[PDB]
RNA sequence: GUUUUCGGAACUGAGGCCAUGAUUAAGAGGGACGGCCGGGGGCAUUCGUAUUGCGCCGCUAGAGGUGAAAUUCUUGGACCGG
């Protein structure tokens, strides 16, 4: 758990692929390549009920544990990458989302960029359900 | 008997003269011609992420899904990332 890097000299960035549906949150810290992952924690792993696993409650120690979890590498700076569910599906990020990286700013993370990587199609498929839609 | 001027019909030649014979170009149409215009059509071609699947790589206990649940997938490594 040692990092070649002055702790003073600089700091030594990560990334968080925050996704976030409707349902649940992942909060998955990676390395920059995003080859070797570091750890990935969800949002029902920390709620004993399928009801708050995307509140925002669930999510707001979900960096406090993995933040907790990277402090000890060295690690105190991320990229945090926005990414909806996507495809055909919804693009707006889950309600956690906005309550899980300012839990980990307060937590103790440096922040580095921000940005979206939701999948946006071209033009996907047939998006499911009925002509009728889910009445 | 006959041919005629004589009256009719019929054919043809040289003609003469006519004020010698054709309204307009539909704020109707057709066709041309011109520069263009357009997600018109047909054939061919080229691209784009996404979805799904498969292989590898990572690290993992849940993942999906729901008003709420369960059916379902999941140490046989799912989900999530490359």
């Amino acid at each position: 758990s040692l990092g070649p890097q002055v702790a003073e000299g600089e700091n030594v960035f990560g990334v968080c692929h925050i996704f976030a549906s409707f349902n649940d949150t992942f909060v998955h810290v990676t390395d920059l390549s995003g080859k070797e992952t570091i750890c990935r924690v969800t949002g029902g792993m920390k709620v004993k009920a399928d009801r708050d696993e995307s509140s925002p409650y669930a999510a707001m120690l979900a960096a406090q544990d993995v933040a907790q979890r990277c402090k000890e590498l060295g690690i105190t700076a991320l990229h945090i990458k926005l990414r909806a569910t996507g495809g055909n599906r919804t693009k707006t990020p889950g309600p956690g989302a906005q309550s899980a990286l300012r839990a980990l700013a307060r937590s103790g993370m440096k922040i580095g960029r921000i940005e979206d990587v939701t999948p946006i199609p071209s033009d996907s498929t047939r998006r499911k359900g009925g002509r009728r839609g889910r009445r």
